[PDB]
DNA sequence: GATCTGACGCTACG
DNA sequence: CGTAGCGTCA
C-alpha cells in the first residue's frame, strides 16, 4: 500500500530521495516478478511466463527514526521491465530513470540478496541494452541462498525457496509463494511479495551463518559469488553459426546413415532396428553367439573386442558415431538457434563436483576431433566445432590449462617423479617425457602414439573407470590397458598413497574436501554394503581431483574476467568455458595485448593468497587463436 | 485406434 | 566419476 510503489509514479524530488535511499541502504532484497504475477520465490523452474518487473526491498537497518513521507519503512519499489504496447518518449523517460535505479542496485555498497541472482543480473544487463556494457555488472555481488544450500549439500536436487525456508530457517516460518493474479488479487500478491522478501533476507542470513560454520564461507564469497555476473554475461551474448553448411552436413550424414543401415541389415542377415541396443544385443549374442566364440552389452569396449570376429560391430560403431554427430552436433544444434546464433544456458547448481553445466546446447560436450566420412553419392572431413564462427571483425582466443588433472594429482600426491617431470619447464609434450620416464625408454623413441597412450593412460587414472574405457578409447584390448595401468601405478607410489589417504579421510569425517574447501559428503562410506562403500570410496578419490580442477577453472575464469573488466582498452568478452579451457571473443587488433593479459593472469594462479592456496606445480597455459572454434592456430 | 511417458543404454566432453 | 542429450520400449 504505502509499502509498495511504482517508481514511475513518484514525483521527481521523491525519485532523487529514492536514489539517495538506495545509496544509504543497509541491504537490498530483490526478486523478479513475472506476468502471473509470480516470483522466483514461488515454485517453478520455468515460470512459463515473461518477466514483468523487479521488486526491491530497501532496508534501512540490518540508527534512529526516519520519515521520508513519500514512502513507509521499509519500502518496496517496483521497476517495470516488460515493454509497453506502443513505444514513445514517456517510455524512454521511464526507461531512463529505471536504468539509473537498477544500476544503483548493481553498484551499491550494501549486501544484495537475490534468490536467483544470475537471472536478475541477466534481466538487468539486457534491460540496459545500448546504455551499458557487460563491465557494469562485473563487480556485482548478490547473495544467492540457493548457491549457499548447494555448497552445503551439493547432491540434493535444486530446492525451491519454500523448501529452503522449511529447512534452514528456524522456526515455524510459513510463507505463501503461490499467489498469482486470478488465484488471488494484486494486494495479496504484493503483500506476500514483501513478507517473502523479508523471509528471504532472514533465510539468506541464516545460510551465510551455516556457510561460516561448515567452513564454506570463503569459497562462497570468492569463488561462487563473483562467478554469478559472469554466467549472466555469457547468456546475454550469442555465438554465430552456419545454418547452410549445417543443413548440407545434416543431409550428407543422413545419406551415409542410410548406407550403414542397409549394410548392417545385410550382414546381420536380418532386418532389425539399427538404433535399438536390445535387438543388436540379441543379434550379437543371441544368434551369432560371438561371446562364446572367443549376455554382455553393446558398449564400445565389447564391440572393439569383436571387431575381428564379424563385420557388424565395426558397422555399428561407425553408424553410432555418425548418428551421434549428425543428431546432436548438427541437427540438435540447429534447434537451439535463434537468429543465426546460439547461446547456452549455464547452471552453477548443476553438479556435485563444483563443475559448471551447460544447456541448449551443451557446449561443453561438443566433439573436439573432426570425423571422416566415406562420402556416398572423395573423403569428407567434418568438424562440428568449425560451425562456431566469430563475429566480424572479431576472433576466438582460447586458453587451455595444460595437463591440469595430472598437475592437480601431482600436487595432491606430491609424487617425486611427477613433480620432477613438471618442474623441468616447459619441455612440453609432457606426456612424451612421461612415457620415457615411465617406460624407461629414452626420449626420441617416444612417438605420437605413445604420447596418446600416456595421456589416455593418465586420464583413465585421474578420473577412473577405468580398465574398460581406457581400452575402448586407447584402441587396445582390455588386458593390455590394465597392464599399463598397473605399471603406471607402481611407478608412482604416492598416487595410491593419496587415494588411500582420501578414502581414510572420507571414512573419518564422513566427507571429503577439495583444495579450496568444497565439500562432498558421502554417507555411504559408512554403509555395510560392500559395493556401496566401494562406490563411495571411488567417488571420494574422484571428487578431490575433479573438484579441485573445477575450483581452479572457476578461479581462472573470475580472475581473467576481472582483469579484462578493469581495462580501459580491452573489449574481450568471455564467451564460453569448456572445463579446462576458456573461450573468448576478442576484437582483432586487441589479440596480442589480450593474449598477454590472459596468459599472465592464469599462470599467476599458482600462488594466490588468500586463498591460502599455493601449488607445488606451475600452471602452463596454452593459448590459441582463430576465426573459427574448429580451426585455432597455436599462438606464442 | 494414436501418442505419450518414465526408466534405462550409449558416449561425446573433461 | 559425472555432466548433457539422443535413442529405445513396456
Ligand atoms: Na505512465
Amino acid at each position: 500500500k504505502k509499502h509498495f510503489c511504482d517508481i514511475r509514479h513518484l514525483d521527481d524530488w521523491a525519485k532523487s530521495q529514492l536514489i539517495e535511499m538506495l545509496k544509504q541502504a543497509a541491504a537490498l532484497v530483490i526478486t523478479v516478478m513475472y506476468t502471473d504475477g509470480s516470483t522466483q520465490l514461488g515454485a517453478d523452474q520455468t515460470p512459463v511466463s515473461s518477466v514483468r518487473g523487479i521488486v526491491v526491498l530497501v532496508k534501512r537497518q540490518a540508527c534512529g527514526p526516519v520519515l521520508e513521507g513519500f514512502v513507509s519503512d521499509d519500502p518496496c519499489i517496483y521497476i517495470q521491465i516488460e515493454h509497453s504496447a506502443i513505444w514513445d518518449q514517456e517510455q524512454e523517460a521511464h526507461q531512463q530513470f529505471a536504468r539509473n535505479v537498477l544500476f544503483q542496485t548493481m553498484k551499491c555498497k550494501c549486501p544484495v540478496i537475490c534468490f536467483n541472482a544470475k537471472d536478475f543480473v541477466r534481466i538487468v544487463l539486457q534491460f540496459f541494452g545500448n546504455d551499458g556494457s557487460w563491465k557494469h555488472v562485473a563487480d556485482f555481488i548478490g547473495l544467492d541462498p540457493r548457491i549457499a544450500a548447494w555448497l552445503i549439500d551439493p547432491s540434493d536436487a535444486t530446492p525451491s525457496f519454500e523448501d529452503l525456508v522449511e529447512k534452514y530457517c528456524e522456526k515455524s516460518i510459513t510463507v505463501k509463494v503461490n499467489s498469482t493474479y486470478g488465484n488471488s488479487s494484486r494486494n495479496i500478491v504484493n503483500q506476500n511479495v514483501r513478507e517473502n522478501l523479508k523471509t528471504l533476507y532472514r533465510l539468506t542470513m541464516d545460510l551465510c551463518s551455516k556457510l561460516k560454520d561448515y567452513g564454506l564461507w570463503q569459497l562462497f564469497r570468492t569463488l561462487e559469488l563473483p562467478l554469478i555476473p559472469i554466467l549472466a554475461v555469457m547468456e546475454s551474448h550469442a555465438i554465430q553459426v552456419n545454418k547452410e553448411e549445417m543443413e548440407k552436413t545434416s543431409a550428407l550424414l543422413g545419406a551415409r546413415l542410410k548406407e550403414l543401415e542397409q549394410e548392417a541389415h545385410f550382414v546381420a542377415g536380418e532386418r532389425f532396428l539399427i538404433t535399438s541396443n536390445n535387438q543388436l544385443r540379441e543379434i550379437l549374442f543371441g544368434k551369432l553367439k560371438l561371446h562364446l566364440l572367443s549376455y554382455p552389452s553393446t558398449s564400445e569396449a565389447v564391440l572393439n573386442a569383436l571387431r575381428d570376429l564379424h563385420p557388424l560391430p565395426k558397422i555399428i560403431l561407425e553408424y553410432r558415431q555418425v548418428h551421434k554427430i549428425k543428431s546432436t552436433f548438427v541437427d540438435g544444434l540447429l534447434a537451439c538457434m535463434k537468429k543465426g546464433s546460439i547461446s547456452s544456458t549455464w547452471n552453477q547448481t548443476g553438479t556435485v563436483t563444483g563443475r559448471l553445466s551447460a544447456k541448449h546446447p551443451n557446449i561443453q560436450g561438443i566433439s573436439k576431433h573432426p570425423i571422416q566420412i566415406t562420402t556416398p553419392k572423395k573423403i569428407l572431413t567434418i568438424s562440428p566445432r568449425a560451425m562456431f564462427v566469430s563475429s566480424k571483425g572479431h576472433t576466438f582466443l582460447a586458453a587451455d590449462f595444460s595437463q591440469i588433472e595430472l598437475r592437480i594429482l601431482t600436487h595432491l600426491s606430491g609424487d617425486p617423479e611427477l613433480l620432477k617431470l613438471f618442474q623441468e619447464s616447459e619441455r612440453d609434450d609432457v606426456f612424451s617425457t612421461l612415457t620415457s620416464q615411465w617406460k624407461d625408454v629414452p626420449v626420441e623413441q617416444v612417438t605420437h602414439a605413445d604420447r596418446e597412450q600416456t595421456k589416455k593412460v593418465v586420464y583413465a587414472v585421474v578420473y577412473g573407470a577405468g580398465k574398460e574405457r581406457l581400452a575402448a578409447c586407447l584402441g587396445v584390448p582390455i588386458q593390455e590397458a590394465a597392464q599399463f595401468l598397473e605399471s603406471f601405478l607402481q611407478k608412482y607410489k604416492k598416487i595410491k598413497d593419496f587415494a588411500r589417504a582420501a578414502i581414510a579421510q572420507c571414512h573419518q569425517t564422513g566427507c571429503v574436501v577439495s583444495i579450496m574447501g568444497r565439500r562432498r559428503p558421502l554417507p555411504r562410506i559408512h554403509a555395510h554394503d560392500q559395493q556401496l562403500r566401494a562406490q563411495a570410496e571411488r567417488q571420494a578419490v574422484n571428487f578431490v581431483v575433479q573438484g579441485s580442477a573445477a575450483d581452479l577453472c572457476k578461479l581462472a575464469m573470475i580472475h581473467v574476467f576481472t582483469a579484462v573488466a578493469a581495462s580501459h582498452t580491452l573489449t574481450a568478452r568471455l564467451v564460453a568455458q569448456i572445463h579446462d579451457e576458456l573461450l573468448f571473443e576478442v576484437e582483432d587488433p586487441q589479440i596480442p595485448e589480450c593474449a598477454a593479459l590472459v596468459r599472465r593472469t592464469m599462470e599467476s594462479l599458482e600462488q594466490v593468497q588468500a586463498l591460502e592456496l599455493q601449488l607445488q606445480v606451475p600452471l602452463k597455459v596454452s593459448l590459441s587463436a582463430g576465426r573459427s572454434w574448429g580451426h585455432l592456430v597455436p599462438l606464442q
